[PDB]
């Protein structure tokens, strides 16, 4: 019944690294679905006991959200782009296995998605 502690978003057992993608996901790609009119929902981890949702934990494992992977970034988690990409769509997924379909929320999230695989489809060179 409480919620769980947020994903973890500093490891400092983990080896840190800037690249080009990882720069391009915090400063293009995360900035802008933040700004989206619909982004609310996922800007922090879901409060199932605010928002008295006694199964949300009970059926979403791997929780993830942008307010998690926003951190991530700053903190230098990330050492594949890829990683952070897997963290967006785990994101939405989440949304999709808990929710009926034509929610209102699930609405938000396809919107945002469509969003992000269009900002990806940008993603700089690797080096
Ligand atoms: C529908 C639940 C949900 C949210 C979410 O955020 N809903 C929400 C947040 C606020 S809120 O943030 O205003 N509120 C809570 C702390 C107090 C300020 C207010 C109303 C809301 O419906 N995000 C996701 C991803 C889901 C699910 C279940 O998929």
């Amino acid at each position: 019944a409480m919620n769980p502690p947020p994903p973890e978003t500093s490891n400092p057992n983990k080896p840190k690294r800037q690249t080009n993608q990882l720069q391009y996901l915090l400063r293009v790609v995360l900035k802008t679905l933040w700004k989206h009119q619909f982004a609310w929902p996922f800007q922090q981890p879901v409060d199932a006991v605010k928002l008295n949702l006694p199964d949300y934990y009970k059926i979403i494992k791997t929780p993830m959200d942008m307010g998690t992977i926003k951190k991530r970034l700053e903190n230098n988690y990330y050492w594949n782009a890829q990683e952070c990409i897997q963290d967006f769509n785990t994101m939405f997924t989440n949304c999709y296995i808990y929710n009926k379909p034509g929610d209102d929320i699930v609405l938000m999230a396809e919107a945002l998605e469509k969003l992000f695989l269009q900002k990806i489809n940008e993603l700089p060179t690797e080096e």
